[PDB]
């Protein structure tokens, strides 16, 4: 029995099916009263929110899924016909998520990439017929946000307006991906300071936008 299977049996047991918002809480709830988590939580969750409904992206990509709770914040806001990929090299983390996000009614919008980002990213062209992004979400471990934001334009995925949105820029921090944004003529740069998840010690999400 492990942490993240204890946090999907809360929400079987306690989530609306097929309902994104009962299960978003459900999962703050049981992070907030029993057990911390690494889900990006309903603080910074809800900028992530206003930031989806004013890009409405339909492409998607996500680097780090854990249990499926920022996959089931975004997705639960796609037009219909909107995609997400999310990216998740932990065979036991990413079965989670498959439940939650079916669990959530989500299956259809989202598509789980098992494997690490620097092998899967590469591979998003050919094998998920995908032209460029039109939103990142970076959540992953943070020695690798620089590097797969090198490799995302290395491999043509970027385009003028993919919004790459990367959380924990403050804690646990992510300094040379930021320094990088911040200074890159190749990036227009917005910081949203928030709240780490169930906790009041102070993150923000960095919004970078691509500019070709
Ligand atoms: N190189 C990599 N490729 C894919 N997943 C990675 C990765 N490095 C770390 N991860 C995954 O990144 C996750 C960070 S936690 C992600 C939480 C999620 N975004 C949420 O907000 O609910 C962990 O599950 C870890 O396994
Ligand atoms: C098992 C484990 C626990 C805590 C951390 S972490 O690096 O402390 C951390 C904290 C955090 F608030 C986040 O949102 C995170 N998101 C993505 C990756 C790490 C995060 C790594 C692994
Ligand atoms: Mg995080």
């Amino acid at each position: 029995d492990t942490k993240e299977q204890r946090i999907l049996r809360y929400v079987q047991q306690n989530a609306k099916p097929g309902d994104p918002q009962s299960v978003l809480e459900a999962i703050d709830t049981y992070c907030t009263q029993k057990e911390w988590a690494m889900n990006v939580g309903d603080a910074k969750g809800q900028i992530m929110d206003a930031v989806i409904r004013e890009y409405s992206p339909s492409l998607v990509l996500e680097l780090g899924a854990y249990c499926g709770y920022s996959a089931v914040r975004m997705a639960r806001l796609l037009q219909p016909g909107a995609r997400l990929l999310t990216m998740e090299m932990n065979p036991d983390y990413a079965a989670i998520t498959q439940q939650m996000l079916n669990f959530a009614g989500l299956q259809d919008k989202v598509t789980i990439l098992n494997g690490a980002s620097q092998d899967l990213i590469p591979q998003l062209k050919k094998k998920y017929d995908v032209d460029t992004l039109d939103m990142v979400f970076l959540d992953h471990w943070k020695d690798r946000y620089l590097p797969d934001t090198l490799l995302l334009e290395k491999c043509g995925l970027l385009r003028k307006g993919t919004v790459l949105l990367a959380d924990n820029v403050i804690v646990p921090g992510t300094p040379d991906f930021l320094a990088y944004v911040r200074g890159s003529s190749s990036f227009e740069c917005t910081h949203y300071s928030s709240y780490l998840e169930y906790m009041k010690v102070v993150d923000g999400l960095e919004k970078a936008i691509y500019q070709g």
